[PDB]
């Protein structure tokens, strides 16, 4: 739906504003693993993603349904929790950001 995609739109904006922030700003931009010093990041993580992505590809109309979306959200999250140790403060922040997401995105109008 045009609906369920502007509600997807929606998510996104919320992701990314200021109420968030605390939490959300690691995931707003492509991890850079050279700059971290992470150069086993592209070794571990085949597909990587984040919340800019996330934006270009909605202006660009690339996502067709919501569950495409969701799908580019949650990967971001999974790489998180796949290349981080679970006590790793980062990780923290993407377990909140993605409690953000999913009681916002179960309101999907249908
Ligand atoms: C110009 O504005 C910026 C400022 C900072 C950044 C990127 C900084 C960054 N971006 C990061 C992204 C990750 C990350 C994420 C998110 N998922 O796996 C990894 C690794 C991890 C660290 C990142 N870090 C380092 C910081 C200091 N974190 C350390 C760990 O604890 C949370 C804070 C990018 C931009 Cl564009």
């Amino acid at each position: 739906l045009s609906e369920q995609l502007k509600h997807c739109n929606g998510i996104l904006k919320e992701l990314l504003s200021k109420k968030h922030a605390a939490y959300a700003w690691p995931f707003y931009k492509p991890v850079d693993a050279s700059a971290l010093g992470l150069h086993d990041y592209h070794d571990i993580i085949k597909h990587p993603m984040d919340l800019s992505t996330v934006k270009r590809k909605m202006e660009n109309r690339d996502y067709r349904d919501a569950q495409e979306f969701a799908a580019d959200v949650r990967l971001m999250f999974s790489n998180c929790y796949k290349y981080n140790p679970p006590d790793h403060d980062v990780v923290a922040m993407a377990r909140k950001l993605q409690d953000v997401f999913e009681f916002r995105y179960a309101k999907m109008p249908d």
